[PDB]
């Protein structure tokens, strides 16, 4: 209940809610059926139109008007944005040559830049080049102040998850909202669209841009439209806040756009009909910026413009129902679309199988349009598993394709034309991201980068401090001219040990065997040398990476390869190993087929052993330094020590045999020269983070040798392919995988054929940022180098996509 009947003389668009059941008069009030009796003739004026003409001004200032052109309308706050182009000969600030805004040009008064947050729905990335002849104001921001070509959004490319992670920096499984539909079991309750339960905090976790400021003592803008305000009523809004006396005045204001995104769904991303809404798109920007010149704070705002994602062609014709592949479908329910999540209908059955339902989603058409996947398999770089909202089985739908659970949810819900919600990585998902201001660079590009670092920018252009977030503050700093903030690297947790000869063979009962005992004193000192880090410099050319937890571990030298072996997991947390563009590839002799060594400088007891992988009937195992690398015969004996051996499926042997003995030198002879890192993952709570010991959920059978989850590899060279990964002057290049450890190789539709047709395919499918390796090891890469800590941040924020053009 809401007692309607309070007033809106001189409350318009108030900045502090009330409580029902007074009446409000804030920009939310339409959304809750709460707006006093006469919010609409006070607050929503319409009369006359949004502009002036040469006849109104001077006018006599009439209060019915939408927007004032009497003399009086400058110090009211109040004129029609184009008042001073119309009536005192102005210019549009979009005809206005730009000038490099080296400081803030501030009225006094004003204790920072304000923030105004220019958000867009749908805003594909193409659009900037492609819609260019009819967005002027929007060009002229892009092409003056600081631009990315895209801008990467988070998985689900859906509405909600994406404008909140904008506001958090979380990932959405971080910040609660996964989808723009969910059912939350322990609430047992369901959020969607339309409807009032959306309304109830308890979905909204993190901690969003608006309540950040506010605890820190700086004011905002409230942040949301009800759809029924004109766009043109937004912007006076907005232009009237900043007219407010200094201890009233926010810093931080937002204003967002339904479109194009309305349209897109209609018309498809690039439906003739689109022209007409980026038109308008780009007007409301050109009024916002000749408000902004009228007040004179056109080179003091800082204004970013950014989408939640991109649209792409999509209609009903391309659907695949699961009808055509489940017997029981009635018997679940399904989050249909651009994305599908399954859940049994009924927590009453007991004959409900997940697994059979997953095993008659798999590979059961020629060219299936969707994959099936249990969530904790689904790409880590997605980070779309650790919420309870998150169904166990997910759907990847192909791109221009839609799942649905029967025809006629197609026909009793073509309409549509464009849908998004695809893979972040997705060429037609990405988006746009424009800064421009006195705190942002001028004419200036950076790289394409996750939406999930803007919120410490964010905090940064307001000086406040971001609540933990997923961004990896530092890695935008490229983007600013002032106000950086400046990270310190972590500290090491751990130091290693360097363990030397210490063990005689015959101490070993490993029951491991090695056709070695072939026998030189010119060879004897150098042998010698390789094992005390001789050739370190050539294999580590970062530093070694630094273990941020607490551990117990030894840095292993040898002739072609470095390795920070656990004594905890028994096996390495890496192994580092430097691969030029001369290296051959040799095969494994066939005396040397099943050779493992025991290590001398590693205990017995800190040492896997042979006959669990015998025993065990489903494990078999692999090595990280790869023997068809070896620089020598003698020097491949090191790579059959037990302490750089990992257990490993024989489905998995596949994927990561092809890797090694075809792949890297393939990287090494392209990018002249490749630096692997390469290691286990162990993640079995599907939370993107190390596992501790204790949450390991399996081991090589009668044994503690602990079964990874995923394998990385972190694959560096120099960005000047003109010089070699080993000797590089200036910025690296690299690209990263986390390759789920699998018992098959289901997820690979091809894989009975040659692992030629399908290996690198999975792969790329896996690609991942260093940062995300960080997060899954408790590692810290690239310690040592001669580039700045920013730029390093960068570039472990990096995703290598495999998109094209
Ligand atoms: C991306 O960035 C984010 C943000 O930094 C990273 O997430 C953080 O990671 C931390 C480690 O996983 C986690 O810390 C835990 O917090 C527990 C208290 O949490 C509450 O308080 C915070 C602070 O305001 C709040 O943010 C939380 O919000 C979550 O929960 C609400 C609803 O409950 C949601 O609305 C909201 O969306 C959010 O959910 C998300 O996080 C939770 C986990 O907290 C998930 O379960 C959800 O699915 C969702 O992802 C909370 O309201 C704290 O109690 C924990 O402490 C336990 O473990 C420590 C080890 O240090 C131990 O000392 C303690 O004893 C304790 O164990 C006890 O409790 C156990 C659980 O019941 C029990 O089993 C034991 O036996 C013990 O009794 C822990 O410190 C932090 O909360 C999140 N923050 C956020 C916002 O998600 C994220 O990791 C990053 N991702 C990547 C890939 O890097
Ligand atoms: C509730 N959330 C968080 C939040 C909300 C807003 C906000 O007012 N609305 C009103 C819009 C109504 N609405 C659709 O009707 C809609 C639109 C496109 C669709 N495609 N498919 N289904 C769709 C449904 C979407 C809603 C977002 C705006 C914001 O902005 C957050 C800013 C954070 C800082 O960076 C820029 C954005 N956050
Ligand atoms: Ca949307
Ligand atoms: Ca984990
Ligand atoms: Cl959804
Ligand atoms: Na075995
Ligand atoms: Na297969
Ligand atoms: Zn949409």
């Amino acid at each position: 209940w809401t007692a309607t009947s309070g007033s809106c003389k001189g409350r318009c668009f108030e900045l502090q809610e009330v409580g029902p059941p007074d009446c409000r008069c804030d920009n939310l009030c339409k959304s809750y059926s709460s707006c006093c009796h006469d919010f609409d003739e006070l607050c929503l004026k319409t009369a006359r139109g949004w502009e002036c003409t040469k006849d109104r001004c001077g006018e006599v200032r009439n209060e019915e008007n939408a927007c004032h052109c009497s003399e009086d309308c400058l110090s009211r706050g109040d004129c029609c944005t184009n008042y001073q182009v119309v009536c005192k000969g102005e210019s549009h600030w979009v005809d206005d040559d730009c000038e490099e805004i080296k400081v803030p040009e501030c009225p006094a008064g004003f204790v920072r830049p304000p923030l105004i947050i220019f958000s867009v729905d749908g805003f594909r990335a193409s659009y900037m080049k492609k819609g260019s002849k009819v967005m002027p104001n929007i060009e002229k921001l892009r092409s003056c102040g600081t631009h990315a070509p895209y801008m990467r959004p988070v998985y689900p490319t859906k509405t909600f998850p994406n404008l909140y992670t904008l506001a958090t920096g979380l990932y959405p499984e971080s910040h609660g909202i996964v989808g723009n539909s969910m059912y939350d079991p322990v609430f047992d309750a369901s959020f969607h669209l339309r409807g009032r339960e959306k309304f109830n905090h308890r979905w909204w976790g993190g901690q969003p841009l608006w309540i950040t400021a506010t605890k820190q003592g700086v004011r905002a803008g409230t942040f949301f439209w009800s759809v029924s305000i004109p766009h043109e009523r937004r912007i006076l809004t907005i232009l009237q806040w900043l007219s407010l006396p200094d201890n009233e005045r926010p810093s931080v204001y937002a204003f967002y756009s339904e479109q194009p995104d309305f349209s897109g769904h209609k018309y498809g991303p690039f439906g003739p009909e689109m022209t007409n809404p980026l038109r308008e798109i780009d007007k409301t920007v050109g009024q916002l910026m000749d408000g902004l010149k009228q007040l004179r704070l056109h080179r003091c705002v800082n204004v970013i413009f950014v989408g939640d994602h991109g649209m792409e062609d999509v209609t009903c014709d391309r659907t695949e129902f699961l009808s055509n592949y489940l017997t029981n479908v009635d018997d679940i329910t399904l989050v249909p679309g651009t994305l599908g999540r399954i859940r049994a209908k009924s927590i009453n059955n007991s004959k409900y199988d997940p697994k059979t339902i997953i095993a008659a989603l798999t590979c059961k058409k020629p060219d299936q349009h969707f994959k099936p996947y249990m969530k904790q398999h689904l790409p880590k770089r997605l980070h779309y598993a650790n919420n309870r909202r998150i169904e166990d089985i997910h759907l990847l739908v192909d791109r221009r394709w839609h799942v649905a659970r029967k025809p006629l949810d197609v026909y009793k819900k073509c309409f549509f034309q464009g849908d998004h919600g695809f893979d972040n990585k997705v060429n037609s998902m990405q988006t746009v991201f424009v800064g421009y201001g006195p705190t942002f660079k001028y004419r200036t590009k950076v790289p394409p980068f996750e939406n999930i670092e803007l919120y410490n920018v964010m905090c940064d252009l307001l000086g406040l401090k971001p609540a933990p977030n997923n961004g990896t503050h530092g890695s935008l700093n490229h983007l600013l001219r002032t106000n950086t903030f400046r990270p310190t690297m972590p500290d090491e947790v751990s130091r290693p040990n360097y363990p030397g000869i210490m063990y005689l063979q015959s101490e070993f009962d490993l029951g491991c065997t090695c056709d070695d005992k072939v026998e030189n004193k010119l060879e004897e000192l150098n042998k010698r040398l390789h094992t005390k880090g001789s050739t370190k410099e050539r294999h580590l050319l970062y530093g070694r990476p630094a273990v941020l937890y607490r551990t117990s571990y030894d840095i292993l030298y040898h002739t072609d390869f470095e390795s920070g072996y656990s004594e905890i997991f028994l096996m390495p947390l890496w192994t580092s190993y430097t691969i030029s563009k001369q290296a051959e590839v040799s095969s494994i002799p066939e005396h040397l087929t099943n050779c493992v060594r025991p290590d001398v400088r590693v205990s017995p007891g800190f040492s896997q052993n042979c006959l669990a992988y015998k025993n065990d009937k489903q494990m078999s195992y692999g090595f990280l330094f790869p023997p068809y690398l070896s620089s020598s015969p003698e020097a491949k004996y090191d790579a059959f020590l037990v302490t750089n051996m990992v257990p490993m499926y024989p489905a998995f042997k596949r994927v990561w045999a092809y890797f090694q003995r075809v792949l890297v030198k393939k990287y090494a002879s392209e990018r002249n020269g490749v630096n692997v890192i390469s290691g286990p993952i162990f993640d079995y709570n599907y939370d993107g983070l190390r596992d501790t010991e204790d949450e390991i959920k399996q081991y090589v059978e009668g044994s503690s040798i602990p079964v990874p989850t995923h394998y990385y590899s972190i694959i560096t060279s120099c960005l000047d392919f003109t010089q070699p990964a080993d000797k590089c002057d200036g910025p690296l290049s690299v690209s990263s995988f986390i390759l789920p450890h699998r018992p098959d190789n289901d997820e690979s539709c091809n894989s009975s054929e040659d692992e030629s047709k399908w290996v690198e395919e999975l792969m790329k499918m896996h690609t991942a940022r260093v940062r995300d390796i960080e997060h899954l090891t408790g590692l810290d890469f690239y310690r040592k180098t001669s580039r700045s800590y920013s730029e390093i941040l960068t570039l472990k924020t990096y995703l290598h996509t495999y998109e094209s053009e």
